[PDB]
């Protein structure tokens, strides 16, 4: 119906929103744009998924989320991605986990505080129907 294509555009809108937000944040620049396959060759070996915010919003305007559920597995992904191929003790590899792990956190915290449940649960109903 109008009215469902008008629930997927405002879940869309508020996608965007939160994606934003957290790409103009300084401590997640790393996390912006893809992994350089020229600059680290052994990263598309090791990380059989590669994901970033800019691929995101791509995404979102792609029509490939329908929830926000499958918005937070690619913001997981990213996460996952950072503690598995950056898993040593030196430097370089805790602040790439600290910033991963803020990541995660912080996209959770504005959906548990901006997101009404009962707009997810409409959301969900429409995509199970599909
Ligand atoms: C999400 O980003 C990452 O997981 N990484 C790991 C890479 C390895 C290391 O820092 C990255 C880019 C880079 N470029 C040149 C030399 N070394 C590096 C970013």
């Amino acid at each position: 119906s109008m009215q469902e294509e008008d629930t997927f555009r405002e879940l869309r809108i508020f996608l965007r929103n939160v994606t934003h937000r957290l790409a103009i944040d300084k401590r997640f620049r790393v996390f912006t744009k893809p992994v350089d396959p020229d600059e680290v060759p052994d990263y598309r070996t090791v990380i059989k998924e590669p994901m970033d915010l800019s691929s995101v919003i791509s995404k979102i305007d792609l029509h490939k989320y329908l929830t926000v559920k499958d918005y937070l597995r690619d913001i997981d992904l990213i996460c996952s991605n950072a503690l598995e191929y950056n898993p040593d003790r030196d430097p370089g590899d805790r602040l790439i986990r600290h910033r991963a792990c803020a990541l995660r956190d912080t996209a959770y915290a504005i959906i548990k505080e901006e997101l009404d449940e009962d707009f997810e649960q409409l959301c969900e109903e429409i995509q199970e129907s599909r």
